[PDB]
Parts: C-alpha cells; structure tokens; sequence
C-alpha cells in the first residue's frame, strides 16, 4: 500500500503518496494504484520506463521536479489517463520523442523547464492537444519549438518559451490562440519580429534586436520598457529600445 | 567613469560599479577601468573577450552569475591580476579551454555552477594553484583531477549533481586544507578510503565488502540508497546490517 520511505496521507476516498527528498535512485514498484497524487520531487531517479507508472488510472497529479532524469522510456505514461498535470523541472532531458509523452490524454499541465532540450517531436503533444491549459519549456536549449502543436491547442492560456535559443518566431504560430494570456520570449536569439496582434502580455527583453525599419512597428505600441536593448546596427547597440527615438530606424 | 545603465559607489577610494538586473546584452565598455567590484549578474550578455576586461589591474570581485554566457574567448580575464572571487553561474558554458580561465593570478573562488559543463581542460587553473571550487549542476563526467589535485590550498570542492562515475586512488594526496567535498547526485558505484564533510548521496552504491570501511564510520544518514545488489536495492545504506555487506574475490591485475 505504501513504500517503506514514502507516506501516504488518505483524503476521502483519495491517496497522495509523497515521496519528496528521500533520496530515492528510482520510483518504488510498491506504490497503490489507486493513488492521486504522486509526488516524486528533490529524488535522483535517473530513469523513467512503462513499469514505473502502469495501471495508475485515477492519477491526477504527478510531480518529478528536481531529479536526473535523463531518459524516459517510450509510453511512461501510457496508463496515466487522468493526468491532468505533469511536472518534469530540473532534469537533464536533452530530446522529447513522440512516444515519450503518449498517455496523459486529459493533461492540462506541463512543465518540461530547466532541462537541456534541444529537440521536441512534432507529435510528441498529439494525444494531450485539446487540454493543455499550461505549456513550459523555459530554461532549455531550444532553437526550433514544435509550432504546428502548441498553434492546435485551443485551450493554451500560458506558453514560457523564455530563456532558450530561439532564433525565428513564424507568422502563423500565434494565429489561432484565443485563450492566450502570456506568452514568454524573454532571453532568446530573436533579432527580427513579425507584426502579431493579441497585445493585452509578452516579454521580449534580452533579445539581439535589429533597430532598423523592420522593428519600427513595436517601437510605435504603448508597451512598458521591459529593459529591451538594441544589438545592431552599430550605432543603437547598447542603447535601450524604447529609449532611442523613432527616427534613428533607418535602413 | 560610469556606463550609462549602471551606478557608481565609491565607498573611501573603492569603486564599485553595479549593472545587475540591467538587461545588458554585452559587458559595456564604458567601465572605469579603477573598479574594484564590477557585478553584472541577471544580464543577457552571451559572450566574453579579451577587451571586455581589459587594463582592469584592481578588479578584486567580478559577478557574472544567471546570464546566458555560451562562449568565453581565449584570455577574457588577462589583465584582472588583482580578481580574488569569479561567480560565473547560471550560464550556458559547455566547454572550458586552457586559454579562457588564464589571467586572474591571485583567484581564491571560482564558482562554475548551474552551466552544462562536459569536458575542462587540464590546463585551465593552471594559473591559480584557489581555495573555493565549485562544479555543481553541469554534465561533467571527468574533472581535471590532475588540476584539482595540484592546488594545495583548496578547502571545498562541490562535484555535486554532475555524471561523474570515478574517484581516481591518488588525488586528494596533495589536498591537506580539504574541508568540504560535495559528491552528491553522481554515477559513483564504488568508493575508496583515501583521507588527508563528504557528501555522498544519491549515488548508484554498490553495497558489498568494497564499501564495507564507510558503512562502519560515525556518519549522519544522508538518506544514502543501495542501488546493487539486487537484493538491497532501494533499502537506505546506514539501515543494512553491516553482515549483508557480502562478496566473491574480485580477481583483477
Ligand atoms: C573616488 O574614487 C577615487 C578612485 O577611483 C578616489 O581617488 C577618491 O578619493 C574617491 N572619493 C572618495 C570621496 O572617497
């Protein structure tokens, strides 16, 4: 029922096995199935397979924060059918595959932060599409973000892309968003923007901005001074963006 | 001297030049080169060189922790004679030339933690042979062991929640001032008993006769975990019975 280092607290007609620092080097096989709440955060588990989290049809919330995972197995969360939320910050996942992230097909919630991606599947959010309500992919390696799935989710309210190497921001990425709330582009590789509407929140400080003609459009919005910097041409680098004047964008 | 974003402090002849949380792109060059404590930590700058740091003689303190720091060019720190403290974490270094961290002399810290370290070359310290090392949170496998063990005045080293999965026989040898060493959240299987506070947590131990001498010492239960043999795997290491520590010969030249 419960693993020897773990506690389980029952709510009524509801288990939350928390095994949260207790220096665990892979998830316990004695868990209940019938449990809600798993917590796994501040372990060592290194890696992730199809025996870790099978017939766990009721779990709700699953947190492995602060780990060092480096490899999930293909369908870990094959069974995991009443996910809502699934936390993975603080790991060393370098490359999500289309397998990896097959299972949770309610999921609202997901965290993939402070991890080393550098490549995610086109499919890999395929079965979790409608759902998710929170997309994080902040403090990671990545160049290229799977546009063609975080574009097919309806329900999207916050998409953290911040702090990455994110060089191109496409035209047709931001169209269909309506529930669009925030959207993170803080510390990118982002020189050049498109102009996209929808502006009531979105941060592009510290980013190799191009003040030339191009970037004369968001210069001209009544937006708050993120401290944005100029990088080229030359004569604005170092200058802050909202602080040099409107006709010093030339071409 | 003062560049534009940042505030000057001259506290009796002791210039310090404070740019955190300026969202700089770049170190500016705009820097009195008389400062004493230049901090330029939560920027956006990418890149180091040489002339960023350049004729900077009394530069004692230099903060450039949770930056998005990718590549340091070859002698970016040559003339900080004077640095005594380093702070570069947070940042996105994968590989440290011989070449980059040369030039600060008379360094006692050197904090490179929080980055995605893979490979340190052997000569990168050899300029400051420090009493602070801290290699925490990178994919180091192989430290520079041969540098490591050649500064007698080390007195903590944080190897800490890296992949490294061998501790040579010989290296802590030189190493009389050691105080602290962090090996928490490694690939360490075996360890040998070579002294003269270790943390050795959330590591694959191979629980046998070979670590036997540890299972023994007066220690706190760091909540250490058997991982092998399959029979004490999950159970925690201070609560096997020192009889369940069993072996064969390992028969090797
Ligand atoms: C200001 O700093 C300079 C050195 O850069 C020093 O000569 C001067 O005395 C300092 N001012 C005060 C009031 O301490």
């Amino acid at each position: 029922l419960c693993p020897l280092p773990c506690v389980c607290q029952n709510l009524s007609e509801s288990l939350s096995t928390l095994c949260a620092h207790r220096g665990l080097l892979f998830v316990p096989p004695n868990v209940d199935r019938r449990t809600v709440e798993l917590r796994l955060a501040d372990n060592f588990i290194q890696a992730l397979g199809p025996p870790d989290f099978r017939n766990m049809t009721g779990l709700v919330d699953l947190t492995l924060s602060r780990n060092a995972i480096t490899r999930i197995g293909a369908r870990s969360f094959g069974d995991l059918e009443s996910l809502r939320s699934l936390h993975l910050d603080g790991n060393r996942l370098v490359e999500l595959g289309s397998s990896s992230l097959r299972g949770p097909v309610n999921l609202q919630h997901l965290i993939l932060s402070g991890n080393q991606l550098g490549r995610i599947a086109p499919g890999a959010f395929d079965d979790f599409l409608d759902s998710l309500e929170d997309l994080d992919v902040s403090y990671n390696n990545l160049r290229q973000v799977p546009w063609a799935g975080i574009g097919s989710m309806p329900a999207l309210h916050t998409l953290n892309l911040d702090h990455n190497l994110i060089d191109a921001l496409p035209p047709g990425v931001f169209a269909q968003l309506s529930q669009l709330s925030r959207l993170d582009l803080t510390s990118n590789r982002l020189a050049t923007l498109a102009p996209d509407p929808l502006f009531s929140v979105l941060s592009f400080s510290g980013n190799p901005l191009h003040c030339n003609c191009e970037l004369l459009w968001l210069r001209r919005l009544a937006r708050p001074d993120d401290l944005e910097t100029c990088a080229s041409p030359p004569t604005l680098a170092g200058r802050y963006f909202w602080a040099v004047p409107e006709g010093e964008f030339s071409c």
